[PDB]
């Protein structure tokens, strides 16, 4: 949890409108950059939150930039580029918003303004938002250097920015198909050198609970053999979202409903059979973006999730009014907002008729449940993590290169203070131990762990957060690295200029 | 959690029959026994595993023996004696089991075995179970004094073995009623000197999920205006209970039935104004036995309980024949048994239809949810207070006579180990610190606060459990004082006798 209150309100220049450099800054560094820290952090986020006097309304509205912080020798650069988008070319051409964003109409198409993450497909980079339009672009040099519809390619409406990456390069994905959740695989890169995404396929589907009615999906869970989709109550109404938007005035916000009975549904695929399971799991209503890890123990599969208990769209407190609003009313205005919470669900995968009625959940490590019914449905309860008031442990992250889809201990987590960034976060899932680091006044970014090349053990290694900084007496900004086993400080490096809010990134090792 | 094992089967001497004293034994000191420590520590449990060569099958079968420590001027003594039941009184004349028990049915009437609890009403003691008999007794010779039925003064036809006692005398208890749940109000002692029971009455009915399968229901909650009463998925089926027993060859466990779709619902009643409060409070299947503490709290009711996470009844996995068992067989006969967990539940009082689809618990300090839906149940997500594998957190007391039904920091606990009770606990319920004791094959009972007689804290006392040590080199069993602070040992008190398990009880200051 967070020791800190924010009452000067410098959380607000997370929102504030940016430029772009022409190349790249010198960040001045105290402390040490370790030597073996050698490539890029990239990340993505609105840089550009409004166009002339035409206000982007919400937090996954504003422009996207694309900002590169890299490491050589203890040095630190930093430099950054609006992604040229659709959406943001002809913003610019004309002057006003042109598409359509999530929450912001655009009066006189779906928009590609990739704001949210960033993604190797064999030797390219994708920025992505959760639209059909992925942007490729040059990880050297931040140009932007095209647009790709993946319904050229594939039958789905959309595909998350959390796709999952194997270590041959594989990449796994899942997507709305308007009914079915369709998973994408993308092969590596072969020896032919044509372009992965044009043997991309469909490899599994799983149902939706209402014809109509697809729910919203923001992540999944991905281990060797399974795949593990979480079917929410938060709902994308088809009939508002299909109807012509430029009559009616919607946005994407607008189609989104909750649905108050059906709590929350879970489904599990056999990966390398492509079959879906039909195990009807169910627990009670939460929203979940993102999985942290998925993994099998003995034929359990263990799901940890950063979850949010109510069935209301947690993005309705996140437009960038109310973001913006004194510390006082930030902390109101999250009151009834459903409050975050780490938990672990445990799925079996062998269901024996003969314990209907019983907790299946025979693993001697756990205090997750799952009660088999007469009807087939399997009820979950979960084992909590963390949890503290309004205090949300979210985009997490591990060491993924290692332990993605595997037995794991450490997660790291930006921790969001009645949904404000202010602190980094580190959990044990066996013990729940935590460990945080805060400073007065600072707006961390989520953080991005990066081993030591020779390590060993699982958190032998740094993590790397862009943090806001906007008291007087300190530069706007700075990178942080963290070491990963205590989460003491390492080094940091500032720059000169504000950063905005970024969401997701990557470290690629050069 | 624990931190031992149990493969020499010690556990065992819990479940064998013992002999009563006919005046009280020395137990022999070490360390010391505070000087302000003055009175009796009465408890009741099973004494006695069969009758001949006929064997009681079930935990709560054996027959009632009433214990007592008196604490005098750092000197201790313990005396036990059988209570004269009519269960008892005719299993000796008759030579066999004579009255059915709650799992086992005797061959050629509701058991009067008081061997659960011990509690005061005006100047008397009461032994207890959970039906309509209690049984007076003589706190300081431990004489059975008298039967009572308390169908001859109200409409309940049984009553909990967990009364609340109001500091001025005041009795409050919960029962069934063949359909509602009856709260019984029983006044303190007037100047008529008449006897307390006779004024008894019913002074509000919460209603029943299902008009023929009544809830089992074993404790509740109080505070200074409310009762709070949660409803659970264990039924009790009135088809089976009140069939002729005899023919069938039934006892109570035969008609205990799980209801697999409700839930657990919970219920308030205003207890100044005697009036059911309609808030449909709903949440997913637990067993429920022991309330911690209820309390106010800007009109939300705080609920502390000791939950088990399933609907399976609990009660299944508590036969004398599984819980002697060898230690690797327990706990593998406890694999697929509901997990203990430790759960806070918050309750708002002001329900606004404008808050519909919304979290209602706008507290700064927890995690608890409770959504408004449309249809107006209003669904409830705890906060996890504790939760460990087969670990439970189990028979709670707090320092009940200054913070029951209050605003509150501490409680402690009996820990058991897949049902085997082998540690002591305290829980922070504001910071969710625990604090453990614990021996190698030592099993404690329930742990009883006692107040130092110029506490200005609210854990500046003792708490006092019995706990049996059949290992070798040590006596058979003893009475342990810990320090409640930090569970630190202040003294023990050996006796050269075996103690079998024994549920709860009081501590009688003279
Ligand atoms: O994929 C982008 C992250 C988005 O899903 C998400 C998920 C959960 C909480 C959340 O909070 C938004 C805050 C982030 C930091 C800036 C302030 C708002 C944002
Ligand atoms: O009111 C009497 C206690 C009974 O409700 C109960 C409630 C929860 C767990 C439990 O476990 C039984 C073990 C207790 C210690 C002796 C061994 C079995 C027993
Ligand atoms: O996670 C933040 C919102 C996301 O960036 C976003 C921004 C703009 C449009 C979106 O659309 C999601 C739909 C796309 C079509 C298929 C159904 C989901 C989603
Ligand atoms: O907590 C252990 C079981 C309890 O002592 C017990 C022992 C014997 C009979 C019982 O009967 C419960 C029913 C009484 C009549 C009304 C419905 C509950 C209950
Ligand atoms: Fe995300
Ligand atoms: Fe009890
Ligand atoms: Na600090
Ligand atoms: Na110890």
């Amino acid at each position: 949890s967070s020791q800190v209150e924010h009452p000067a309100g410098g959380y607000k220049k997370l929102f504030e409108t940016v430029e772009e450099l022409s190349s790249p800054l010198t960040a001045h560094v105290t402390g040490r950059i370790p030597l073996w820290l050698t490539g890029s952090l990239l990340r993505c986020g609105p840089g550009l939150f409004e166009v002339g006097s035409e206000p982007f309304y919400h937090l996954f509205d504003g422009q996207a930039l694309l900002h590169k912080f890299d490491f050589k020798e203890g040095h630190v650069t930093y430099h950054r580029r609006f992604i040229r988008t659709d959406a943001y070319v002809r913003a610019m051409t004309e002057k006003r918003i042109v598409i359509t964003e999530f929450g912001t109409c655009a009066f006189p198409e779906v928009t590609d303004n990739a704001l949210v993450n960033i993604y190797p497909v064999g030797e390219d980079y994708y920025a992505c938002t959760e639209t059909n339009f992925i942007t490729k672009v040059n990880p050297e040099t931040l140009e932007t250097i095209k647009q790709v519809d993946l319904c050229n390619y594939v039958s789905v409406n959309g595909a998350t920015a959390h796709p999952h990456i194997e270590n041959d390069g594989t990449v796994y994905n899942i997507g709305n198909c308007f009914i079915a959740y369709n998973i994408v695989k993308i092969p590596p890169l072969q020896a032919d050198k044509e372009d992965p995404i044009s043997k991309s396929e469909i490899v599994v589907q799983f149902p939706c609970s209402d014809r109509f009615k697809p729910s919203y999906v923001h992540s999944f869970g991905l281990t060797p053999n399974y795949i593990v989709f979480v079917e929410t109550p938060v709902k994308i109404n088809l009939f508002k979202f299909l109807s012509s938007w430029s009559l009616w005035g919607a946005n994407y916000m607008d189609c989104f409903e909750s649905n108050e009975t059906m709590g929350v549904w879970l489904h599990i695929a056999d990966k390398k059979r492509k079959k879906y399971i039909n195990n009807k799991y169910r627990t009670s209503p939460f929203n979940l973006f993102h999985h942290i890890n998925t993994y099998e123990d003995h034929e359990f599969l263990i799901v940890d999730l950063c979850c949010w208990k109510g069935f209301e769209f947690v993005y309705n407190y996140l437009y960038l009014a109310n973001l913006r609003e004194n510390w006082e009313e930030v902390k109101k205005n999250a009151r009834k907002a459903p409050q975050p919470e780490v938990r672990r669900y445990v799925l079996p995968l062998n269901i024996d008729k003969a314990d209907t009625g019983k907790n299946l959940v025979t693993l001697p490590n756990t205090t997750a449940t799952a009660i088999l019914c007469s009807d087939e449905t399997i009820w979950l309860e979960p084992e909590v993590l963390f949890s503290g008031p309004r205090q949300a442990f979210e985009f997490p992250q591990i060491n993924y290169q290692k332990y993605g889809g595997k037995p794991y201990t450490y997660a790291y987590g930006l921790g969001l203070n009645h949904f404000v960034p202010d602190r980094l976060c580190k959990l044990n899932v066996k013990t729940k131990e935590t460990w945080v680091w805060q400073e007065p006044d600072s707006y961390p970014s989520e953080p991005i762990f990066v081993s030591h090349p020779d390590a060993l053990e699982e958190d032998d290694g740094v993590v790397l957060s862009v943090v806001v900084s906007p008291g007087a007496g300190q530069k706007p900004a700075y990178l942080l690295i963290l070491n990963a086993k205590d989460l003491s400080e390492v080094a940091r490096a500032e720059v000169e200029i504000n950063i905005p809010v970024t969401f997701h990134g990557l470290f690629k090792k050069s």
